[PDB]
Formats: C-alpha cells, sequence, structure tokens
C-alpha cells in the first residue's frame, strides 16, 4: 500500500531548482483549498531546499545559500499558519504535514547557523572578556572594608553574534517541537523512519531532507488524493 519513491540523482543548477519552486508556490498561490496549498507550498519548499543545496556544492560556480534558506524558512513559517494543527478539527494530514514542515524549519536554522558559525567562537572569546570588563557609568569602584559604555565594534560584535545564536536557538526549539508533535502520528512516522531512515539533528544533510520530506508528501497525498 506504502510505495517509496525513486529518486533522481541528477544534481541541476540552481537557477533549474529556483524555476521548479516557483512554479510550485505558485500553484500553491493559485490553490483555494488551505490542504492542497500548504502540501504545495511545501513541495515548493522542498524545491527551495534543493537551490539553497545547489547553490552550496555548485561545483563550478558557487554563490551564498543564506537568503535562500532564510526565505524558505519564512514561507515555511507562513505555510503552517494555514492549516493549524492544534485546531480542534485538526485531522492526522495536517499533523504529519506540520511535522513535516517543522522538521525542514529546524534543518534549515541549523543550517543558518552552521554557514557563519566560524564566528561565532571567536566572537564568545572576546565578548565574553569585554563582558566581564563593561562596568562604568552609574557606580565608580568602591573602597571597602544604570548605564553601561563598551566599545562599538564589541557592540556590533555582540548583535552579529546574537543574531547568529538565534539561529540554532530556533533549530533546537522547533526539533524539539517536530519530536513532541510526531508523537501523536508515531505510526507514520516510525513507517516513515523505517523507510528513509530517521532525520539526525546534527547530522542529516540537505538531501537526506530533501528525500525524507518528499516521501511523507507522497504518502500525504496517497492519503487525501
Amino acid at each position: 500500500r506504502r510505495t517509496k519513491l525513486v529518486f533522481d540523482d541528477r544534481n541541476y543548477s540552481a537557477d533549474h531548482y529556483l524555476q521548479e519552486a516557483k512554479k510550485l508556490k505558485h500553484n500553491a498561490d493559485a490553490l483555494s483549498d488551505r490542504f492542497e496549498k500548504a502540501v504545495y507550498y511545501l513541495d515548493a519548499v522542498v524545491s527551495f531546499i534543493e537551490c539553497g543545496n545547489a547553490l552550496e556544492k555548485n561545483a563550478q560556480e558557487s554563490k551564498s545559500p543564506f537568503p535562500m534558506y532564510s526565505e524558505t524558512v519564512d514561507l515555511i513559517k507562513y505555510t503552517m499558519k494555514l492549516k493549524n494543527y492544534l485546531a480542534p478539527d485538526a485531522t492526522a494530514a495536517d499533523k504529519r504535514l506540520t511535522v513535516l514542515c517543522l522538521r525542514c524549519e529546524s534543518l534549515l536554522y541549523l543550517r543558518l547557523f552552521k554557514l557563519k558559525k566560524e564566528n561565532a567562537l571567536k566572537y564568545s572569546k572576546t565578548l565574553t572578556e569585554h563582558l566581564k570588563n563593561s562596568y562604568n557609568n552609574s557606580q565608580a569602584p568602591s573602597p571597602g572594608l544604570s548605564s553601561v559604555t563598551i566599545p562599538q565594534k564589541i557592540h556590533q560584535m555582540a548583535a552579529s553574534y546574537v543574531q547568529v545564536t538565534s539561529n540554532f536557538l530556533y533549530a533546537t526549539e522547533i526539533w524539539d517541537q517536530a519530536e513532541q508533535l510526531s508523537k501523536e502520528q508515531k505510526e507514520f512516522f516510525a513507517e516513515l523512519d523505517k523507510v528513509m531512515g530517521p532525520l539526525i539533528f546534527n547530522a542529516s544533510i540537505m538531501t537526506d531532507l530533501v528525500r525524507y520530506t518528499r516521501q511523507g508528501l507522497h504518502w500525504l497525498r496517497q492519503d487525501a488524493k
């Protein structure tokens, strides 16, 4: 009854995946039934992730995927606001689709982190030392028996460090969200894990996520369509 997708083992250009995802996103923009709207939005999201993955591993011309993954995260956030999973009459299809969306969003946040992760150790070093090194403007030292002044570069560095750290903070929270929600469709997702191999937080690559989500979408389609 359940069938596994035989996957296209070509590595097309990022432009090809971008056009594919735009076609799917506009199919979804046109549709009126929110569930099929959301299914096609997740299909487009998978193609967008493929476009970013191609921007990364394009052998003879590599560009940056960070805006791609970020805007795709925003697309997933929009998508989840159509068929709310915590709704009273929320079907099993809505819940499984939400779990797939959450997996995609968590892993995309994690990549967004890892694309700029090199800055954060550097910045943690120097920002820890300088934020023990800021004690001014309100109380002078008080020998015994408010507002704070910090250097400009320290401020910009703290801003960028928070910007980079928010990414895995969201990734961790959304991954735990996905884990928890998967308990209410444990059988569906145990079969999916058995067929595809489970998604690993810090290990699964974008192609693993693409194939896993496409398999889940295939089963969701057959259960409704």
